[PDB]
């Protein structure tokens, strides 16, 4: 069985640059995969989105509207120390966070800093 780290591999192995807001998106789509006993369900609906032709940023997304644990689905809180600890390549998709984001509309966690300092990463 494909365990949640094999998955990120796979999905980490189709996206270009690194630390961006789409690894972070694998992150996530992992974790809650493994809560939720999804990963098999969340790796067919990725490499059927990729079979189709679809780009692997797409595929992802997909995976947000189409696997039910995602739709209608608040983001998790992810809790650190400082925006230090976000990949440099994620900063300029942090946003203050909304009024009910969810992650089929594009809001993939929430960062909670130490301080108190809440910051949304936007896709
Ligand atoms: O996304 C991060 C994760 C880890 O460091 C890690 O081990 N992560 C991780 C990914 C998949 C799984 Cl399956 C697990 C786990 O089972 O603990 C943890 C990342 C997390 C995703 C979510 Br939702 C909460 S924590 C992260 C990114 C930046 C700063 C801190 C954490």
């Amino acid at each position: 069985d494909i365990s949640a780290k094999d998955l990120r591999n796979i999905m980490y192995d189709h996206l270009p640059g690194f630390g961006t807001a789409f690894h972070q998106l694998v992150q996530v789509i992992c974790k809650l995969g493994k809560d939720s006993n999804s990963l098999d369900i969340i790796h067919a609906e990725f490499q059927a989105s990729l079979a189709e032709g679809d780009s692997p940023q797409c595929a992802l997304i997909q995976i947000t509207k189409r696997v039910p644990i995602f739709q209608d689905a608040a983001p998790p809180v992810i809790h650190i120390r400082s925006r230090g600890d976000i990949p440099r390549a994620c900063q300029k998709s942090l946003r203050p966070v909304p009024p009910s984001p969810k992650i089929d509309r594009g809001w993939v966690c929430v960062f909670q800093l130490q301080d108190g300092k809440t910051l949304g990463l936007k896709i």
